[PDB]
């Protein structure tokens, strides 16, 4: 009659809970608690002893620290179906370096540091078999990363070119730009070396054309979709 | 005794050889060995027993599969500064279950599994290290996406308001063409939670209405500059 039954599913998913088996997944929930926060409501503050990590289930919560002159500077953004605060367990951080807090009505879970930590010490095989999924799930992340950094890459070179190329339509071969290639992708603050795979890109295809800076566009049709 | 000068102090930037000890490197790297390969160089084959895990310095190198028999289909892309094929030490697996060449001239070290499971066995602490800096790079690598996704789908929803309103004898506040909130997700394929959040920030700068009954833009020259 205790929450459970649902909630096991919830934390299968998570890359903390994979590794864990049926059984330690349940001996780590028996010391869990369900908390409700509402809106402006603080998860821990900067300097409570860590005894715990949480689990998001809905809503957002910020973290930022108390930085000087009386303002609050944002570090990073936790959002669903992700935890935050969980490397201050290994890390033996005695105190909470941050003050969580809640904007929006949000529902997290509270897992005990002390319950965590112990089930990782001896059998080792459990902390191989963390670092192995921990591992896989974080060279699929930076691949994601390499492929959506990539699409807004290719998002602003031909939106660039699409503000300047809006001077007489048909046929447009009329682009400014009293820059070089290389330098130009240091202006657009974009990386370097994207600059010289997307543009190369259309000339492989037949679109646009590169003659020294010298940019002129085929069909206006075509570049449309891609932009 | 030495191989590279410069080549051991990039290994101490990753999160993989931080936490390690000086003295636990030395003996770590002495049963190491340089590789240097071209253009079409494979560097394991998916049937031979595993033995070593590699870190790229330059280059890039794909994996793929080949036991389905039929097209080689890419699993992951590992670039320059990154470990690849490190979770197969953690997972006692006799023999690699995916290929690896590389497209392009690159180094790579190859450390052996052996070398660094008995680094691991007994001591607790290492272990627990080595998760702590793997988790913080976790965390920073999410941020990323959050802000990259979010972006790639923002720059889509002002790209099909300049193409529903362009330069036409229509209206700049009476956009042509009804929008609902489920018909632009399929046009751009992006969540329909996302959608009604960007129409709510752009509303609040001055450019759209804020609402998503009836497109009213009040300034058409903003649209054009967007982020």
């Amino acid at each position: 009659m205790e929450f459970q039954r649902v909630h096991q599913q919830l934390l299968q998913s998570h890359h903390l809970f994979e590794p864990l088996s049926p059984v330690q997944l349940q001996e780590l929930l028996a010391s869990s608690d369900l908390v409700n926060l509402d809106k402006g409501a603080y998860v821990f503050r900067q300097g409570e002893p860590a005894h715990a990590f949480y689990y998001l289930i809905s809503g957002c919560v910020k973290i930022y620290r108390l930085t000087p002159e009386g303002q609050e500077k944002i570090l990073e953004v936790t959002n669903e179906r992700n935890t935050f605060a969980e490397a201050m367990m290994f890390m033996d951080t005695p105190n909470y370096v941050a003050t969580a807090q809640a904007v929006v009505p949000s529902q997290l879970f509270r897992f005990s540091n002390k319950a965590y930590l112990r089930q990782l010490q001896d059998n080792t095989p459990l902390a191989l078999a963390l670092l192995a999924k921990l591992s896989t799930r974080l060279h699929q992340r930076i691949d994601e990363i390499e492929t959506l950094s990539l699409k807004n890459a290719t998002h602003r070179v031909v939106r660039y070119l699409l503000t300047l190329a809006a001077h007489a339509p048909g046929e447009n071969c009329r682009v400014e730009i009293p820059v070089a290639k290389q330098l130009v992708a240091g202006h657009l603050s974009i990386q370097p070396e994207t600059f010289s795979r997307i543009m190369h890109r259309l000339g492989d295809e037949g679109i646009i054309h590169l003659d020294g800076r010298e940019i002129s566009i085929l069909d206006r049709e075509r570049l449309e979709c891609f932009e």
